[PDB]
């Protein structure tokens, strides 16, 4: 039932977006407790997303399924930083 | 209005894709009596999408606007399994 | 936080994207008076998508966060009409 999907105009390689959803899933499982077997995650790129405007690299987190999503947030800005090179001020997360 | 995305991780072909569509287009309408030229439907391909950590092959479908989607469930299920060939474990249809 | 994200089955080049994702930008912030650094935008290009089982142009058009939005459909379907050449019957507008 839970879900992470991060759409991003960054063109991940194959093993970067492995690299951030490994990471991802792992930080949903240990903030929240679900177990990685219940979990979906998904990288979608979408060469023509913007935001204010711009093409700059950018990132859209959807978390489906609470005073830790802030902790998560964090941990989740932190690795896409990490893998996709993108600002923490271009990521941003929603949780639903 | 009715909508119905199929979101998965196999490549299907452009044929494999009208195939499951049309077949889930259908469905909907004859269980949810709803008019086929009100419908949209999109196999959504996203080379990425993992479940329980797995890139095994996996559809997550979402149907928008109900004693019978179960009836509607277990339709679309068979449907995928053999156009797609797809575990019917690994099908998973949300209702919205 | 205001998102727009227009899924078409219309194969838009880089550039036919960029018009109209700017001109929608633009609608978005006159009408709703939101601005633009704060807007995210997206043209999704989905080629199995289908209305009334039909693969002919079409787009279907998210707009997240309200009289005006009476206005701000004409706007968009007026602008994809422009730039993409869809039928603009074939234009829907859902606001979230």
């Amino acid at each position: 039932m839970p879900c992470c999907q991060v759409s991003t105009n960054i063109n991940a390689s194959d093993d970067d977006a492995k690299k951030a959803l490994s990471q991802i899933e792992n930080a949903i499982s240990q903030v929240l407790g679900k177990p990685l077997g219940y979990i979906m995650s998904n990288l979608d790129y979408q060469k023509h997303m913007r935001f204010g405007g711009s093409h700059d690299g950018f990132c859209f987190v959807r978390v489906t399924s609470k005073s830790n999503n802030s902790s998560l947030a964090d941990k989740i800005t932190k690795i896409l930083a990490s893998t996709l090179n993108v600002k923490s001020e271009r990521v941003f997360i929603e949780f639903k």
